[PDB]
RNA sequence: GAACGCCCCGCCGGCGGAUGCCUCGGCCCGGGCGGCGACGAAGAGCGCGGCGGAGCGCGAGACGCGGUGCGGACCCGCCCGCCCCGAGAAGCACCGACCCUCGAACGCAGCGCGCCCGGCGCCGCCGCCUCGGCGCCC
């Protein structure tokens, strides 16, 4: 034995893999083209 | 003397908000009811109307959207819109959805950043996968 120190043993660890969807519809949120844009602002400045 | 001041013989004006009458409000008693939340509550922030400050309401589907019933001429301003044996304004009741940030508040922080390309908090119960021990044995 090099080490004197005693670590965890290294052990098997799963991926998740949930029985019902948490989310099962996909909804829209604030961004998209044509909703992130509002309006220009007009000036003879601008 | 006049005038100022004071009294009222009377006629008018101010300033102030008492009195009287009125009341979509309080208070007391009795009867019901006893119905919140990780399926994100109570509370807080911000935003939403054609002209839109406050309060009510609503949530980027925002001063509301749909479905079943009922109702049957209006919609406080300016406009729009509806109008008829159904074509459908006000209003009402139940039901289905939408539901931004913070909050028990859940990737870390509170407004800035990550690990990973589905996602990514803590405790407990029951199972399951993978494992440690010079514990008791073989
Ligand atoms: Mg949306
Ligand atoms: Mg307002
Ligand atoms: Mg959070």
């Amino acid at each position: 034995r090099t080490n004197v120190h005693f670590f965890r043993p290294k052990t098997l660890v799963h991926k998740k893999a949930p029985l019902y969807p948490r989310n099962p519809i996909k909804k829209g949120s604030w961004d998209d083209p044509c909703d992130l844009l509002r309006y220009p602002i007009k000036t003879d400045e601008n």
